[PDB]
């Protein structure tokens, strides 16, 4: 309430100055109205918010130092993921899936470099495919590709699953209009991976993991691209299978 | 793809995230920004909502100052196809026993120099004493109702009646509503205010609005729409035991 009363006159001078300075005829303004109403009218405001702005929204809530850097949590999440105890710890996924074998690696320690036992880490990714878990009438709802994991008592994690490749956002969707054609760019998004942490006494982080020459690295459609992220690939052939294994060493927050 | 759009959106996001960072924009705040937005489209109330809060800035930008009739903004409640009234008296469609005082509209339309302008054709819409603009209400059908065409006489002079329009009050109970009441704390009442638009090949095209002297909400606009010389003295007459409420104005248009 005083606080809306302080941002909303901030922002309303702010687009006022816009239409002024840049003089915003009348059919342009009706052309942005339309548009807006164009993006509330399929469900691209979740998407389009968090395509444009998040990664902002991000680098101001959780902070910027040596925390192992966040990223934007994105409408694909998973909510009570199942848990996993597997041999070598695979992620569910449909029999005979197409896509490069891939395991990661890694850990959760924190500032000092003392293991967090107490740690709950949840991954989810799209498909080699190009469709994420849950929404696409191409796949069930039911748990794909997505999980919670629990470290080892030393802190150490891993985990199978298949590598992701770039997914791009609807060509034709409102986001994707203006991504490619008003914008005249492209809407691809870098292969990643998501990941959420819990715990006792550390604050949540929620990121996600790119992979070294990926195309659309340095153009991320939803800009939530840093330096810290990008991890480095082994490409190895257990013939037949090729596989791709990844490292990443975690670190938390500290309440 | 534009430039314009190129420089402008790409300006835009920077202006945008810039603000994020100003003001320490959480998360929580975020997701509670998103949520607005996504009733806002839901209540169908953008263009009631961008209107409100910026048409004046657009409108202020976009056509001038000078001898010729100060512009105002459309608002979101425009229709086209209005039905031309012709008549003894010309009336805006109206339900039967429409709430509120007769008035009684004269004027004309000329142009820079004086001359009569016979081709005009001016829209007026209003909304309902209740509060409501058909076509834009689910508790009014969607005919025309309060909105018409009205057109000169030879020699210039237009005329018409209806109700006398009185202030409106944006819903407290939609999210444009909510945001001015609740969370800023201010009113969402406009003025009593007619529409208009005159169009005539040969002139731009006029859309503004008439506002009443001594209205309640005239330094208090919600939407800030108010100009002074858009401001008419209203003139009280009895005719047959008839309260009728004489508003005259004269439009000038410009040539092109
Ligand atoms: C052509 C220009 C485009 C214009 C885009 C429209 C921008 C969206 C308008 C945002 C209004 C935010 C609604 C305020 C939320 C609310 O009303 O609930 C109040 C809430 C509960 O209190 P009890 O309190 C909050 O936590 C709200 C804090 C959020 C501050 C809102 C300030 C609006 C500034 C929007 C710019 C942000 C850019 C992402
Ligand atoms: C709370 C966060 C704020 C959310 C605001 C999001 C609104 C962004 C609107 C996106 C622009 C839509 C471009 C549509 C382009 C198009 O449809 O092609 C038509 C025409 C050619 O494009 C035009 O010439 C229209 C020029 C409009 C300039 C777009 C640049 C964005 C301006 C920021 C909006 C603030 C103005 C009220
Ligand atoms: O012409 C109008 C414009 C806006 Cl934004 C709001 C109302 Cl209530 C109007 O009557
Ligand atoms: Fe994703």
């Amino acid at each position: 309430n005083t606080r809306v009363i302080e941002l909303f006159d901030e922002f309303t001078d702010l687009i006022r100055d816009f239409i002024v300075r840049h003089e915003i005829t009348t059919p342009e303004y009706e052309t942005i109205m339309q548009y807006m109403i164009s993006v509330g009218e399929a469900g691209e405001w979740p998407l389009w918010l968090d395509a444009f702005f998040e990664t902002t929204v991000d680098s101001v809530s959780y902070g910027k130092g040596n925390w192992t850097s966040s990223a934007i949590q994105g409408p694909f999440f998973k909510e009570g993921a199942p848990l996993l105890t597997g041999k070598p710890a695979t992620l569910p996924m449909r029999a005979d899936e197409p896509g490069d074998r891939m395991r990661f690696t890694g850990s959760v320690r924190d500032t000092s470099g003392t293991p967090i036992t107490g740690a709950v880490i949840d991954v989810w990714h799209s498909t080699n495919d190009g469709n994420y878990s849950f929404f696409s009438p191409a796949l069930p709802d039911q748990y794909l590709l997505r999980g919670r994991v629990v470290p080892a008592e030393d802190g150490s994690i891993e985990f199978h699953s298949i590598r992701p490749v770039p997914y791009e956002i609807p060509k034709a969707g409102p986001t994707g209009q203006l991504m490619n054609s008003y914008l005249g760019r492209h809407s691809w998004r870098p292969a990643h991976i998501h990941i959420r942490i819990t715990a006792d006494g550390y604050r949540p982080l929620i990121t996600q993991l790119y992979f070294e020459g990926d195309p659309y690295l340095d153009s991320d459609s939803c800009s939530a691209v840093k330096s810290e992220l990008v991890l480095p690939v082994n490409k190895i052939d257990i013939d037949g299978e090729t596989w791709q294994l990844v490292d990443f060493n975690f670190i938390l927050q500290h309440n």
